[PDB]
């Protein structure tokens, strides 16, 4: 079931858009990103990560052809991992984690098998300068429909900061928080 903070996002698309302080872009070795997510969609990001302006560094999770992925880049080349063996665009409650470390990934998905990227040619290992990160997929032009709840980002719990109205945040959109249980 959707666990912690979880919001909606509905018919035309919404995004929460974290960023941090100017001077306080994180750049980091290793990465652990987890999110629960339900939806029917076969196409759609559902959070992307960008270093600042004049660096090619991303990490973007999503779903194509009804399958969740994540794609990302350190300078080097563009790294996907997937789970294949299963679609996920079926309606129900989904968690997903993602780990980097360098230019290798893990991806899995509620407890399926444990899903390894080595990229055969040697990649860089850092994403440098991170300088916001943005929820939806509106922006990149494939707006996430469905829930998604308890979003984390190497100690930032984004949904929860939202939900607190911190400063750095920006809610747009056909975004809305769920409430809380009786």
């Amino acid at each position: 079931g959707h666990a912690g903070t979880t919001y909606i996002f509905s018919k035309g698309g919404g995004q929460i858009t974290y960023k941090w302080p100017p001077n306080d872009r994180p750049s980091t070795r290793a990465d652990r990103l987890a999110i629960g997510f339900s939806t029917v969609q076969k196409e759609a990001v559902l959070v992307r990560v960008d270093s600042s302006s004049g660096l090619g560094d991303y990490l973007e999770l999503h779903i194509h052809q009804g399958k969740i992925g994540v794609k990302f880049n350190v300078g080097t080349d563009d790294i996907a991992i997937e789970e294949s063996n299963a679609i996920i665009n079926d309606g129900k409650y989904h968690v997903v984690r993602f780990t980097r470390s360098g230019g290798n990934a893990t991806l899995q998905v509620d407890s399926w098998p444990v899903i390894e990227r080595y990229p055969a040619g040697r990649q860089l290992t850092i994403f440098n300068s991170q300088a916001t990160i943005i929820i939806g997929g509106k922006e990149q032009g494939q707006p996430f429909q469905g829930q998604l709840s308890g979003l984390y980002y190497n100690g930032l719990k984004v949904l929860n900061m939202a939900a607190e109205n911190d400063a750095n945040i920006a809610i747009v959109g056909n975004v809305r928080l769920v409430g809380e249980v009786p």
